[PDB]
């Protein structure tokens, strides 16, 4: 096992356009294998990279900004990593296949990276619903924080964990009057647990454990937890900081592990952005859940630490208890970078403003059959991602999205193109929902907490409770996805078409 603390925490720099215009900044990226350390003590380790790079270069953006991307693959024809044949049925596909989601962005259709737009190396090969090589992201949204990631079907927790993810922000010049920490002092923290072999080689599990020898090989797990953290591409790395507010912006890249924060000496964060950009009021928190591909948009005000190392830590385990000396631990703040001038950064309470009718409301299950080989695979109400879309909601209209959850563990539901506000979670009779259908509940509901009043475009259904949401859907029309974000679970099978529709 590795040392904790002692590599630098990397911060991936800014993407340079290839032209740029008033009316068109025009970016180009290319899937590439790579080779990174990840700890001091580790021989380089083999990638996936956009650009090379892991993570990915960070992408930054203002609000309405005419922006291209020309995402290529130019990745080797074999994976390197266990390809489970048997998840989806099929002239023969390649192999490796690629596509990229920009999760969070209010998109058109053909440039979301839907599933089955997926290409091959210099798009030799394209799937059915590819249309453009060059994508398009006009921005014209709220400033905040978004990721991007690879989407291919049945892939997407290979291609992901194999290191296709990057950072992509959204600036609004009218923010600027708050005065939030911003420069070198707004800095992104992609974390990705990962399992790496003593050669440096990535792990990734090609069967569960006690593989009847029927189960195919290599095999697809329901659930994947690292024994490794890393932020930005390094183990259990230290971040010098100045004595004074940062802002950080906290990416969950990592396949399945949900993370449980805090501050190993008790201090708080203080949350000023959720998913879908600025919470109308700041909180104050001394620790948040995160599952994976969430976003917190948080200040961490170090003015009074001068000296100090804090440990951002971790309580949620995956697969048991947290290990005190490896998933308990993230990234180690060393507080001490002289001042580079004064701080000038704001932590305001008053941050964003917060009249539309329900067309619609759908009520909708978490739950999973079970496949010839005996593994569960997980549906959104009992459908299959090839059966005939019933996600169907109107462009410009708002819909009521109430979802069940009654099995064992939670899911972070994401639906595309949209960002929503939360209603309420209540909870109810598991037994008696899976025995009848019949949803009796067994107390009130409760609105979200401060964290969940913004705009949320991923969202945590726990265990045994029924969770309503409200999205308006615009304003585009088109072919989106929503699913889970457990990639485990998405790839077989909690992912499902949804169609936004327009007379
Ligand atoms: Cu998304
Ligand atoms: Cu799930
Ligand atoms: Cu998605």
């Amino acid at each position: 096992t590795l040392e904790k603390f002692v590599d630098a925490l990397p911060i991936p720099d800014t993407l340079k356009p290839v032209q740029q215009s008033k009316e068109k900044t025009y970016y180009e990226v290319t899937m590439e294998e790579c080779t990174h350390q990840l700890h001091r003590d580790l021989p380089p380790t083999r990638l996936w990279g956009y650009n090379g790079l892991f993570p990915g270069p960070t992408i930054e953006v203002k609000r309405n900004e005419n922006v291209y991307v020309k995402w290529m693959n130019n990745l080797p024809s074999t994976h390197f990593l266990p390809i489970d044949h048997t998840i989806h049925h099929s002239h023969e596909e390649p192999e490796v296949k690629t596509v990229v989601h920009l999760h969070g962005g209010v998109t058109p259709d053909d440039s979301d990276g839907y599933p089955e737009a997926w290409f091959s190396k210099d798009f030799e090969q394209t799937g059915p619903y590819f249309k453009r090589e060059v994508y398009h992201y006009p921005n014209q949204q709220r400033g905040a924080i978004l990721w991007y990631h690879d989407h291919a079907m049945a892939l997407t927790r290979l291609n992901v964990y194999a290191g296709l993810v990057g950072a992509y922000i959204i600036h609004d010049p009218k923010e600027k009057r708050l005065k939030l920490p911003s420069d070198e002092y707004d800095v992104p923290l992609l974390i990705t647990d990962r399992t790496i072999n003593e050669d440096g080689s990535l792990f990734y599990p090609s069967a569960p454990e006690n593989p009847s020898p029927s189960l195919p090989n290599p095999s697809i797990v329901p659930a994947f937890c690292g024994e490794t953290i890393l932020v930005n591409g390094k183990v259990w790395p230290y971040l010098e900081v100045e004595p004074r507010k940062y802002r950080f912006r906290v990416i969950n890249a990592s396949n399945t592990r949900t993370y449980n924060l805090s501050l190993d000496n008790g201090g708080d964060f203080i949350q000023i952005g959720s998913d879908g950009g600025l919470l109308p009021r700041s909180v104050k928190l001394n620790s948040f859940s995160l599952a994976p591909a969430e976003r917190y948009d948080i200040i961490i005000d170090f003015t009074a630490y001068e000296g100090e190392s804090i440990i951002l830590a971790n309580s949620a385990g995956c697969g048991g208890d947290v290990n005190p000396e490896t998933d308990a631990n993230i990234m180690q703040f060393r507080v001490t970078k002289p001042l580079a001038q004064k701080d000038e950064s704001r932590k305001p309470k008053y941050l964003a403003s917060y009249h539309e009718r329900i067309q619609n409301i759908r009520t909708l299950k978490l739950a999973g059959t079970q496949d010839e080989y005996g593994r569960p695979v997980l549906l959104l109400n009992n459908k299959r991602w090839h059966d005939p879309v019933t996600e169907t909601p109107k462009v410009g209209t708002t819909e009521i999205w109430s979802i069940i959850n009654p099995t064992r563990g939670t899911h972070p539901i994401h639906l595309h193109l949209v960002s929503f506000r939360v209603l309420d979670r209540r909870p109810f009779d598991i037994a008696r929902y899976q025995e009848s259908g019949e949803l009796s509940y067994t107390g009130p509901a409760v609105p979200p907490p401060p964290s969940e009043k913004g705009w949320k475009d991923t969202i945590q259904a726990h265990a045994g409770e029924v969770l309503r949401i409200a999205a308006t859907f615009g304003p585009y029309s088109g072919r989106y996805v929503w699913h889970c974000c457990i990639l485990e679970h998405e790839d077989y099978d909690m992912m499902r078409p949804m169609d936004i529709t327009d007379p």
